[PDB]
DNA sequence: CGGACTAACGGG
DNA sequence: CCCGTTAGTCCG
């Protein structure tokens, strides 16, 4: 039997879908998924209604409510897990890895994996960086072009605190990989902790193979520090 | 390739 | 208001 909280979303949510919008929504993720049509602005004050309703359900229903919400058809529904998984944000720990592992290899998309990675995992593995080795190197072996993104993604609001040397490793293993997915996000996660320490990435990408992608979108802002010299 | 533009979302 | 960003399409 669903959760009753769940259900209430769900009805609620069908009651204000919007086909119209549905189509170019579901378009844009390249039609992995059905979506009712209800944006951000909409979707959040449509759960903070069901909060105010039916208040939040007790701890011991979090991740219940997370799997049964994953595990509906409509995109919006697991954007509203995570909106709720924020909201439980205080009783996340090192021992949810697995659980969000889990988030990470279904239903995924790059919306999803985004939103669970430097947030989430991001949180975890400052507070337990000795925990890395226990799932990056996984990560980055395994068939899963998501969880190779996790590991690309998850120091990407470290700022002062990235561990370079892992960043960079990191990087070199995946460096040839032909996947979009990857290419990006190494480009995004360099393009970023550039902002911090501009010189450290400059050096890597003028010193280390990176798919044209990777490089371009590293260097997008820090091309304008250093210049792009003359190639004859 | 890589630049220009679109539309939505996060946050100064 | 602005800017920066996941994407997305389109155009030499």
């Amino acid at each position: 039997p669903m959760h009753p909280f769940v259900k209430a979303l769900q009805e609620h949510f069908t009651a204000h879908q919007n086909p119209e919008k549905a189509e170019p929504m579901a378009r844009y993720m390249k039609n992995h998924f059905l979506f009712l049509g209800i944006q951000t602005p909409e979707r959040r004050q449509l759960l903070k209604d069901i909060i105010q309703i039916h208040t939040l359900p007790d701890q011991k229903d979090f991740q219940i409510i997370i799997r049964e919400l994953w595990d509906l058809p409509e995109r919006e529904f697991q954007a509203a897990a995570l909106d709720i998984m924020q909201k439980y944000k205080k009783h996340i720990n090192e021992t949810h890895i697995p659980f969000l592992e889990e988030l990470i290899v279904t239903k995924s998309w790059w919306d999803s994996v985004d939103s669970i990675v430097p947030t989430f995992l991001g949180d975890i593995f400052l507070k337990h960086p000795e925990l890395i080795s226990a799932y990056i190197p996984k990560w980055i072996a395994s068939d899963n072009i998501w969880l190779q993104r996790a590991a690309i993604l998850f120091q990407l609001k470290y700022k002062q605190k990235m561990d370079e040397e892992l960043l960079f490793w990191i990087i070199g293993q995946l460096h040839s990989s032909k996947e979009f997915f990857i290419q990006k996000a190494i480009g995004w996660v360099l393009r970023e902790y550039a902002k911090t320490n501009p010189d450290v990435v400059w050096e890597y990408v003028q010193n280390n193979e990176l798919a044209p992608l990777s490089k371009r979108e590293a260097i997008k802002h820090i091309k304008q520090n250093y210049g792009i010299n003359n190639e004859k």
